[PDB]
């Protein structure tokens, strides 16, 4: 049986993980703001790959430690840790064979960031789960997005636009065949047991594409919880949007649900930020989804040295001893 | 005095800054206070009559010493001490020697000093008590105008724009006419006062600090008096931040220090500088150790609140502190 | 006022009540990101919210140092609250003893006060009205439109009028809505605009009255496009929507004084964003927030003026 | 020596906080650094080996001497002070006596100080060093040893945790080793240097003081010393916020737009525009020249908000200035 399903209904708290070349920019870029979403910036500011890229060069995070990070999860009471495998820019934070842009081949770290989150959940016992931009990518010429400018963003296009301006002549399939599904057989092949993936903004994939994802990933993890932001019905539990959260709706069949959240308004790590939701926030709002039967995926945006930031972790440690405190009483 | 023993082992009180200068909530005229907003008056010379005339919009709906006292209790704190009268020179109570107070001049029309010393006492929390001794902005021979060599968090120490001739400025008629009165007023009224904190003296005479110290003995006879009253005159000595661990001597071992949430005592709107809980509850388990007992100072808002954030950071402190003490 | 709606650019917005006293708190808990929908955040009984009345003394209230701000800032009108959701009108209603002028010791018509210095300023004077929310009134609109989510709870007072089947808005529309609107026209001089809010329960008839009304006793007042479909002489522009225009916008992110909201946008963003608004032929419309004290922010006022002098260096060089 | 004319009437410069202690910006393992940023590795004892690796990963790619410059010129500032080597004895420049520089031991592999020196010429802007001549924690026998009876913005004034024994330690073989060549190295290979701004000296002898100022006063004729190399040997004083004998009549206060020197992210306490104006006219009314501070994040960058303040504080100045 596929007790991930018992496992994901009483999981109760999950570690969102945000890390990227747009940590480096930290929300800021030629003296001007990202949005509120820093992990935007590339979007944003029109960057061309071959500037945004070279931030590679400049990515080194040596205090970046998977076992301290998961154990800041555990002491939460999270059981489960999901994390960006790779994000809308399309830096692969593994080492990918099919695509030579991502951490281990681009960057003087030399090291599988996935691969080492996988270990330390592992040897602690919780849960991993992948996220992966399988619609939006911003270093692929096909990346998809192009239909989709009528409405705005927390940058500027949801595809790149500056490097590949001619939207007429842009095929999402040809992204999809050599960068999207070879990448996503990747994760689900290379780091050991996967408990959910994250897939996003499903704007631009066929129905046949969403179908080709979900098969492939239940092909390579029999008992991985699919997020229903896969595109176009496939999924085993629903992502819950604010606006979704109880006082149109996607049917759960499973009655497994998850809303994320981060702890400052941005997803990625911005210096700017300082908007960090208090330990009574945190835990209430845990308790309120967790009373529903909804998880709370909670998201930190690791700083360029691959560090929880000091107010992300005082707020969840805070969270947790409250949530304890009213759980004795 | 078995308070001796009580303080040694008391480690946690809530100190109340409240007054006129809350209204203001650390503006003037589109400027900021210092981190000191409850020295706003001398900060920007503001004249009696206009700074008085805040007392007619001293309305606070939402005081309630017994919600106060409650949030004190909660935390573990053991006693609470409040401003009776700050440096603006303004009585919390209801001065018989003195109108300039928030019984006679405001529309609320109510001894704050007595709700809280009938909360303290119902909750079983200890009741101490500010009183603002040399500096008085409000009286012409206020204090401070022998010390106006050394900076302050406003301007002088003393009222010195409505009262402007430091020359033939005498203390003493301050201190006999209205000090010495409104001290004998405090420790009469409002029941057993276990600690009584004055300002540091920079215009009392030895004979005057002597006076204050024979008063409080006479009328309060268990009141831990603090080192802030004059050279030798005292119980337990008031540690400054700079004084703590990794000095006026101190026979019966009482030790303590006051500090805020925020960098202001008085309620600052523009000053969200709030110490986090982890950090509140450090300091705290660092002085308890050295035997020095957390004064912990809020900001009452002009609706007689304690602040969203404040309240936050204490109960949050607490939980931190409860959950270290049981693993 | 056409031809000087089109090139005036920049207005300064006033929100101020009762819910500024409360400063975007309530028992320890916070607004929404507006202030201003306090009463409805938290469900306050009428007997309670109109209680601060008797604690509004604002001492520090100058009409004539606010306009002076605006005018500094080449701001050429102003736009205040008469009377916002909780139904409590910042001038000296005759209909309605609920108001600043009857409830509060500071006993003065602050719409009043702002016409005067104005008019002495040589600044057009703007008024909004909460025409369909008021949460004072029995009758007050909502309450067919709570199936989508506020910045409070409900649309409505559903809290001290639960019998949400025998709510008859035209009650409300009659008895208050219309009369104070004929008030707030025919008492302090010339009206420049008019700003209506969420026409939710108003009929067609209803709006229509309201426009007519207007008309009759400020021919020249130009109307908001949120009075309802079709009764406009300007389209007040959302965030999002960016041949007369408007966008209002606030200088942190609430509406009414919020002391927790220290989130005050940038001089530079000031300017961009009103240089932006101005090149599209569209009028920046900037709300500040008064204090409990009656007074502009320190913030808000010095992230005004700094705006302005970056305008103007940028317009010299 | 017109400098000491010019410096009178110079009013405004930039001074530049930029090391390894940048890329902690503020933190280290969960905690904050004091107000001070840039003394993180005494606050939390970081081995050298440790804090030294930072080297590894510093590598700036937005760093650009000429768009700071640029700034400066546009605020009215007319010179530039920038650290070449502080507490933790890391060079800015590249130093043949010390391996342990950006040149060297960074992956950027350039010289900032030769950056700014060329920025500078090329914008007719004054060029001023700062170097710790007395504290090295780099050093073994770096300064501050004699003086741990006074409280610091981190933990002890020297190196105590990779070298604790006290009584061993001989400041003179800094001095002649590291200190003095290294001044020698900022005095001949940047071109004209306007000001040097030395630290308050807590281990130098009255000698080795006497020997900095001669070596710079041979090296640059022209160079205004800051009164903070030791008693009697300066030609301007540097005056603390609190104090607000100078023989040339010549004064500076420094101060920074948030509370740090060093960039630190949790520090968002950006003194206004307003603030910076006020202050500025003040100090220059008293004829006292404001030297005001940019702590640059670890991609070379100033920050977003101390640039708009910085020229929001300009756009003030030029619209009092004409009314
Ligand atoms: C969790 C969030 O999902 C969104 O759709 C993304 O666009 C954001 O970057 C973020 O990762
Ligand atoms: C508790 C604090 O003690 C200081 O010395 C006073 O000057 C402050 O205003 C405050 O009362
Ligand atoms: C200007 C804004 O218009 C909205 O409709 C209101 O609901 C807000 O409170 C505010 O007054
Ligand atoms: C300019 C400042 O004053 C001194 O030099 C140092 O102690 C600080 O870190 C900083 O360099």
């Amino acid at each position: 049986m596929n007790d991930n399903v018992a496992w994901f209904k009483q999981a109760k708290y999950g570690m969102m993980i945000h890390w990227g070349l747009y940590s480096l920019l930290a929300g800021e870029y030629r003296g001007e703001s990202s949005s509120a979403y820093a992990e935007w910036i590339q979007s944003k500011f029109q960057i061309p790959n071959a500037e945004y890229g070279n931030l590679a060069t400049a990515f080194n995070p040596l205090y970046f430690d998977a076992k301290k990070i998961v154990a800041l999860a555990k002491q939460c009471g999270m059981q489960y840790l999901v994390v960006t495998t790779k994000h809308h820019d399309g830096f692969a934070m593994y080492h990918s064979k099919v695509d030579a842009y991502n951490v281990y081949d681009a960057t003087p770290f030399h090291r599988d960031i996935i691969g080492e989150l996988a270990e330390a959940c592992q040897k602690a016992g919780l849960k991993f789960g992948l996220y992966y931009s399988q619609d939006l990518d911003w270093h692929d010429p096909n990346g998809g997005g192009y239909k989709s400018n009528d409405v705005e963003t927390a940058g500027t296009t949801w595809d790149n636009s500056w490097d590949f301006p001619d939207e007429d002549q842009k095929n999402f399939d040809l992204c999809f065949d050599n960068k999207i599904l070879p990448q996503i057989k990747e994760i689900m092949s290379n780091y050991g047991d996967i408990a959910t993936a994250w897939f996003d903004v499903p704007m631009t994939l066929s129905e046949a594409q969403s179908q080709t994802i979900y098969d492939t990933v239940r092909e390579l993890q029999p008992n991985c919880l699919i997020n229903s932001r896969l595109g176009n019905g496939k999924y085993d539990f629903v992502s819950l949007g604010d606006a979704e959260i109880p006082k149109g709706f996607k049917p759960s069949p499973l009655g497994l649900y998850e809303t994320a959240g981060t702890i400052n308004d941005s997803w990625g790590f911005s210096y700017h930020d300082q908007n960090w939701k208090t330990p009574r926030t945190l835990y209430r709002y845990k308790q309120h989804l967790n009373d529903f039967g909804i998880n709370y995926l909670l998201n930190v945006g690791l700083d360029p040295l691959g560090r929880v930031p000091m107010m992300a972790e005082e707020n969840l440690l805070a969270a947790k001893a409250l949530e304890d405190e009213a759980n004795r009483l």
